């Protein structure tokens, strides 16, 4: 039987590319999404057309709240319901926007979104994933190669991504006796924000030492595929930068 | 005029020793507390005996919630109302307990407490601190030297402390133009929990290369004193381990 | 045309596994050795049995000296001579023994810092100077911040190797040369080490309470040289079964 | 009796500031120097004029060679000979210049100077200091806050500074049982090279978030003074950045 993977925030961009590659490697996939319903169902069709009964969608808001644990349990439950198993969790979904320290969402909303999506939901998902467990079980967290050289005024985002590092490490340690690996992949600049002006994009591109270009979504996914594969069986608690040297560049 | 400091969770143990030494150095202090009113009041009385009108207490729950921002703004305001100013914020209060990933606080409460005290309250206190602003303004976050070799099954605690490194860095960068420096002190093993058997304390003590003992609260306070002093005026984004070499010791 | 790879210290143990896998992936390989001539040649014989003229051996002391630069230049020339090209350099060779703070100490400097950092720097200079999917992989150490007691110089060499990884990644990026690392925790334990001291280390490893095989270290190396890692440079991948996460 | 300190490369710039400050704190100091004999005795004269018999010079090349161990052993011997003890060792001397990987001195000589001054000499001096020994013994290594975002084409220097981090850690661990603490101080930009053009100094200055200026040599020396002081007696294996936030600024 074919193994199954959950990918959060998988309707578009990097998450989609991870879902597509996992699928091409032989996985059945839960394509989680929040707002991008059309793109998610569209991807599940593309996939199932290629191999029938291999992709389902699963809608969930991953903002922090008192129901997030239930929501996360349900994303995992959904994989077992469609496919009878859950081998791989990829925590990819993430909110990303500035939260300046000094002065239209309230600040409690900003905490819930940025820390929910980037850290707490991954914790809750990781918890449900393990509670529900030949086998090659692993988790891959989408981290950030620039965590120690952060975007200006992005303190909540950055705090989320730092937490995700801590979770990668704590979970690898605690879950290792159960044969579940936990690793990360840390893009530098990859697919840039849709809302970002083209001048800002180029300004980021020209900083990258390897090819003066952002990573493709496919390049991020390749690292993911490696970490879940048989060639990474002794790897746990590792975070692989996939940043073309960007974090190596001084101010 | 004497500068003023806020110390969170200042009733006991490390934060008390921090508030004491700060006061000894000529700071006026807001002693924040959650449940330990009697120790907090007793500390304020001892301090006011040394110098009249130099200590006040301030009670608040720092658990994450919709009211946390106002609570943190109110703690900063309390310093200004007492002393006319606020030069130093020390984020010391912290919840600490296991949150195993597998197998009666609900998990959303644990999240709120662990991530609220260790990370989100610090962020909101930082916001309110900066919003309200010779002078030497700084923030010191109480971090954790073992954050990359975490305690088994303390994943939410650990996630909190990592998020705290993130804030320390992100805030140093963003607040440096206001002349606010932001740093950390990272104990390894300091004062062990009150109930802990001495035999269990000895397992940790024995691990410490420098003296086979835990740091006193006073030794942790010394590093805070240094970070706030005129001797550290170019230091921001720095986290000083005060750990006796514990973090260098392999398994 | 098949790409070619230099592997230093490739007669035995992890270097041999890296060479074999590179060969199984389709590389032609230079098997560098210092004392292990017999083992180096039997590897090459075995590899050339699978495919003729795809494995050569290359001898050199990698101890720091006045002659090390030439020696390192020659290891690279030996790949160009055998195969017309050099696509991959694996810095694996390494001296490893204690140097307590309280052989002459100057010889320990020369071996431990020469093998672990200086020779890698010189091999990197020569690789780049003679210059598709080009990369260098350095064998680092996952325990480099929780070092073994009384192993200063080794630890200094492995920290230096981290710095070279980073500096060379940054500086060779414009030539399309990627520079990465693989950091074993505990893999094949030293031959001398007592079986009881071996079991103490095995017990510490969270993922399976066993060391990494050489093949597991090599898989990471294979990934790093592959078209699947074309945006990765200045990365060091730990392959340590979580050992580095385990507090004292 | 007053304690004694050895400061390598102490004739000028940061080394001088450390020796001066250590002197004002009440230390007797060995002023090690290499080529700067005039500045070195001139400093020793000044300091001896404040307190007679409290400063001596000591000439040594710290380039790696087969006699380097003897040279480093004799530096320590020179402190015991002048003062009857050696409490503090500051490893400040450093060669600093580019060594491009792709194309003056031979490369053997570049290795010996850059790795010698920055790593090997400090290791040997550490062996010698330890071998000679309520007091307060410590070593302070002058590191580099930018080691993970290094200067382009400075690989050997950068390798030297990484090695010095490894020494700081390995030595703190191995020497702790002897009550010898080993720490570091890591400038980002402090005094710029004398040969640097002012236009180019300002480029680096503008990168610093905290004041858009370089650290004064006194500001570096302050962190050294803290680490050797009784306020740091539980600190070992710690490297304190003094970089004004420079290391946190992305490309
Ligand atoms: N792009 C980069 O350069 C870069 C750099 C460093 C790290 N990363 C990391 O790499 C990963 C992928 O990056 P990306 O740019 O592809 O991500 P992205 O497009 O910004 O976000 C991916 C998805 O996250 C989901 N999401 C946002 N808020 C959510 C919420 N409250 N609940 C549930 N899902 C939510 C969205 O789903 P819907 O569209 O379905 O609403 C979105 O499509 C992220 O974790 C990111 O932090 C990316
Ligand atoms: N002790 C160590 O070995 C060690 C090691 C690494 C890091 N640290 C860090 O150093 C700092 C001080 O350590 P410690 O051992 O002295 O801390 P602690 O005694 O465990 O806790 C300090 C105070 O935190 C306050 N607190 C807990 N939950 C709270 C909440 N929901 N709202 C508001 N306040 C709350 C409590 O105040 P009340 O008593 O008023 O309720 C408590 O007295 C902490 O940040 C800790 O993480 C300590
Ligand atoms: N095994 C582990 O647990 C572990 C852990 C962390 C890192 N690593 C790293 O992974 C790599 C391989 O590990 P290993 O255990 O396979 O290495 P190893 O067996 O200790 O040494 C590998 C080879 O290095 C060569 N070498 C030693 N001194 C030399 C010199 N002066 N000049 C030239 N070559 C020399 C030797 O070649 P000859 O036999 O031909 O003389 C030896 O066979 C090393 O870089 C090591 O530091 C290993
Ligand atoms: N300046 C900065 O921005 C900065 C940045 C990062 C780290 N640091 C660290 O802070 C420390 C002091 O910096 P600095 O700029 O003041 O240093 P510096 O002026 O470059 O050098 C200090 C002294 O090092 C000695 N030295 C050089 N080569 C030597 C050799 N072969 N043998 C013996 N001694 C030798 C020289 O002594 P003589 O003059 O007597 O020949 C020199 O005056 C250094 O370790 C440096 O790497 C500085
Ligand atoms: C700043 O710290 C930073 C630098 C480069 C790239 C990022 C980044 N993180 C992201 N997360 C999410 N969810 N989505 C996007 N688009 C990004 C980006 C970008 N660009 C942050
Ligand atoms: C495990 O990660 C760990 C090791 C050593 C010391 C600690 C530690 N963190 C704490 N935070 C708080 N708020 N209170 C206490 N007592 C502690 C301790 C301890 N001991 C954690
Ligand atoms: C101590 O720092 C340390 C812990 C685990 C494993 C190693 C290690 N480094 C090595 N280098 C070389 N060249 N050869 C071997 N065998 C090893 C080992 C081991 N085991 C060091
Ligand atoms: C590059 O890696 C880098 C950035 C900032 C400052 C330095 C630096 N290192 C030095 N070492 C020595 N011995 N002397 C000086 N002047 C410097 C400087 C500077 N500036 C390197």
């Amino acid at each position: 039987e074919a193994p199954a993977a959950v990918v959060t925030g998988a309707a578009k961009r990097i998450g989609r590319a991870i879902a597509v590659k996992l699928h091409q490697t032989g996985y059945r996939v839960v394509i989680h999404y929040h707002n991008s319903a059309e793109a998610a169902v569209s991807l599940a069709d593309e996939l199932n057309k290629e191999r029938s009964n291999t992709a389902v969608v699963c809608q969930a808001d991953l903002t922090n709240s008192n129901v997030l644990p239930a929501s996360c349990e349900e994303i995992i439950n959904s994989c077992f319901r469609a496919f009878g198993r859950c081998d791989v969790l990829v925590n990819n979904a993430s909110a990303f926007y500035p939260t300046p320290l000094v002065q239209g969402k309230t600040v409690e909303t900003q905490v819930a979104e940025l820390i929910g999506t980037n850290a707490i939901a991954p914790f809750l998902l990781t918890m449900s994933f393990a509670q529900r467990q030949s086998s090659n079980l692993s988790i891959v967290n989408l981290c950030d190669a620039m965590v120690d050289q952060p975007c200006m005024a992005f303190s909540l985002y950055n705090m989320g991504k730092h937490a995700l590092v801590g979770l990668t490490q704590s979970a690898a340690l605690e879950l290792a006796p159960y044969g579940i690996r936990v690793n990360g992949v840390a893009p530098g600049v990859s697919l840039l924000p849709v809302a970002m002006g083209e001048e800002e994009k180029d300004k980021w591109r020209r900083k990258v030492p390897l090819g003066r270009r952002e990573a493709s979504a496919e390049q991020i996914a390749d690292a993911v595929i490696f970490l879940v594969s048989g060639s990474a069986q002794y790897i746990t608690g590792s975070i692989i930068k996939v940043d073309g040297g960007l974090s190596l560049v001084h101010a």
